[PDB]
């Protein structure tokens, strides 16, 4: 219930995504951007953010409208965690960067979930502050066999961090 997961998708895997780990962590509601509203948004105190890259590196289209009408200011107050979705092998450079857009404004809340780059083979991605992922980092299109893992160990070293 309180614990809001905000997801944007074109085909369907950050849906896919943003449902697993609703269920993985229980007490939280599902919503889809393109339906989302600043004052929905503000509802929550602690939200996690589940985003897809698109091409270039920039925001999928339903994420990149709902976040043009947020500021700062609204991610203050919050607890946030950052689920990225992207394709290291056919975007070396550009390795789920979306995130890192989000991350713009979201940095002005407390943010938790940043994960280790170990398994992953890109070459650059702006996704990356410190050597380390500014959030969960996922695959569906080359290791889909690792994310009900990744998504267990992450709900488990963040699942504290939300209550
Ligand atoms: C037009 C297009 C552009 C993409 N650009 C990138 C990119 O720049 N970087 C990346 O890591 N993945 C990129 N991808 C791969 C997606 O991030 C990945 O397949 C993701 O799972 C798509 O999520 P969705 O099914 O929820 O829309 C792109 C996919 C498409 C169709």
């Amino acid at each position: 219930g309180k614990i809001g997961i905000f997801f944007g998708t074109d085909s369907g895997n950050a849906e896919a995504i943003a449902e697993k780990i609703s269920k993985a962590i229980g007490n939280a509601e599902v919503v889809d951007v393109a339906k989302a509203s600043k004052e929905q948004f503000n509802g929550f105190t602690k939200v996690i953010l589940v985003a897809p890259t698109a091409g270039a590196g920039d925001l999928q289209t339903d994420w990149e409208d709902f976040l043009g009408t947020l500021e700062a200011s609204d991610f203050a107050n919050k607890t946030i965690g950052l689920v990225g979705l992207g394709d290291q092998d056919t975007y070396s450079e550009t390795f789920a960067e979306g995130i890192f857009h989000i991350y713009e404004k979201a940095k002005a809340g407390k943010v938790v979930g940043q994960t280790s780059t170990d398994g992953y083979h890109f070459a650059a991605s702006k996704a990356v502050e410190g050597g380390k992922f500014v959030g969960l980092v996922i695959d569906e299109d080359n290791q889909d066999d690792l994310t009900d893992e990744r998504i267990a160990k992450w709900v488990e070293q963040v699942r504290g961090s939300f209550a």
